[PDB]
């Protein structure tokens, strides 16, 4: 009540978002209403939750998310159309269980993108069209995937063009994680630059920002922002969280964060939002992958069955020390 509202604090800088589903919308309703002006579906706008079988569209959960957002004047980011994960097997198969033609996968991709994007036209202002296509390791530019396998390397071009035709007023994003590690950063840059150079309607890069207390460094975040902004795209931070564990830290028996963890996280969040505010001219939206520590996918990834404390509010929805540093930049 005397607490500052995130969206108001950053009114002149960027929207503040949260990834939700119908359960967490209920469980965290007041936090969302008090703090965010933007909503993303954590799972219920992915392919498997929209077209689980060919011709069977299940919009019910996505609809509730959108209805919530509209009834509280929140923008909506659509997530996500084309991705190597959470896409049912039928998409790539024929009756015989073999892989489909390039042309058949294109028709399925187009049908899906047109049905989904047209339904929410005028309520969803941007879409993560392509998710995580760039390789996370090695020196190949692109990760392997059945989309890429079957269609070829121009599947991303096609997807953006399909999405643009379905709603040409939407901002279309390439979305990815580890976006600030230099070698991956240069792949993302090179990929997006190539698409823009062919006139493909890609308007933005989504920086997932699934970050740790240490990685990436502030200098790596700054360099990535400037590298991407130089392409003329808009930047969204799309899944911000700050894990208490580094990647190598697979501990399962921490029942609570240490006070050192909590303190360093507050500092880390303060520094990060200072950096975001500095680049307010190119960052238009900052979405957390959740909103309070009672729900986070980091509880079970990358270690199943533990607990993480990655967000600005604790499990009782009370502001953490990271909250105070974040709003005071
Ligand atoms: O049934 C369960 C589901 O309910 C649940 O579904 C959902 C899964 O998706 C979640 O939303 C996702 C989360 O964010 C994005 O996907 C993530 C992106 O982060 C990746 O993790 C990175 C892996 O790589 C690490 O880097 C190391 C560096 O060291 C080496 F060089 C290695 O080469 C690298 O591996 C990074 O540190 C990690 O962050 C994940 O692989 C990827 O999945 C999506 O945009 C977004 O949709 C939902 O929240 C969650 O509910 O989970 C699945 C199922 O069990």
């Amino acid at each position: 009540s005397s607490l500052p509202s995130l969206r108001d604090v950053f009114a002149n800088d960027f929207r503040i978002g949260a990834a939700v589903n119908p359960v967490t919308i209920e469980m965290q309703k007041q936090l969302l209403i008090d703090h965010v002006n933007s909503i993303t579906a954590e799972n219920h706008m992915k392919f498997e939750h929209l077209q689980p079988e060919e011709g069977k569209f299940t919009f019910q959960e996505a609809d509730r998310i959108v209805d919530f957002a509209c009834s509280h004047r929140m923008a909506v980011r659509g997530h996500t159309l084309v991705w190597h994960n959470q896409t049912p097997d039928w998409v790539f198969q024929d009756g015989q269980g073999h892989f489909v033609s390039r042309d058949v996968l294109l028709e399925r991709m187009k049908c899906h993108i047109s049905t989904v994007v047209r339904r929410y036209k005028g309520k969803i202002y941007c879409w993560d069209v392509i998710n995580e296509a760039v390789a996370d390791e090695g020196n190949e530019l692109l990760r392997p995937s059945k989309w890429r396998q079957i269609i070829g390397d121009d599947f991303m071009e096609q997807a953006f063009l399909y999405a643009y035709e379905a709603d040409p007023d939407a901002l279309l994003f390439y979305n990815d994680y580890n976006e600030c590690f230099p070698e991956k950063r240069e792949k993302i840059f090179a990929l997006v630059k190539s698409l823009r150079d062919k006139g493909i309607p890609i308007h933005g890069i989504g920086m997932q920002a699934h970050w740790s207390l240490t990685r990436p460094s502030l200098d790596e975040i700054r360099a990535a922002i400037e590298r991407y902004a130089s392409l003329g795209v808009v930047l969204h931070i799309t899944g911000l969280d700050v894990s208490m564990f580094e990647f190598h830290d697979r501990r399962t028996d921490l029942a609570a964060p240490t006070s050192e963890m909590i303190e360093r996280q507050a500092e880390r969040y303060g520094q990060i939002f200072a950096l975001f505010k500095e680049y307010r001219d190119v960052i238009q939206s900052v979405t957390f992958w959740g909103i309070a520590d009672d729900h986070t996918w980091l509880d079970n990834f990358p270690v199943h069955g533990r607990k993480n404390w990655p967000l600005l509010f604790d499990e009782q929805h009370k502001p953490k020390p990271a909250f105070w540093r974040a709003v005071s930049v």
